[PDB]
């Protein structure tokens, strides 16, 4: 009978950087 | 014969912070 | 036999914004 099947992947790759912060003060 | 392909993994992290904001007015 | 390891997962989330911007 065929075999298990194989372990999980491993993680993906991080996401993407944030949007800009806000406009700093005055 | 072998199993069919494990399941995917988790996603990764999140991503680092974004840029800094533009100065203001 | 076990089959092979799955592909690796999806693209985490996006980061946190920046901190904020020096002043005007």
């Amino acid at each position: 009978p065929p075999g298990p099947p194989g372990p999980p992947g491993p993680p993906g790759p991080p996401g993407p950087p944030g949007p800009p912060g806000p406009p700093g003060p005055p």
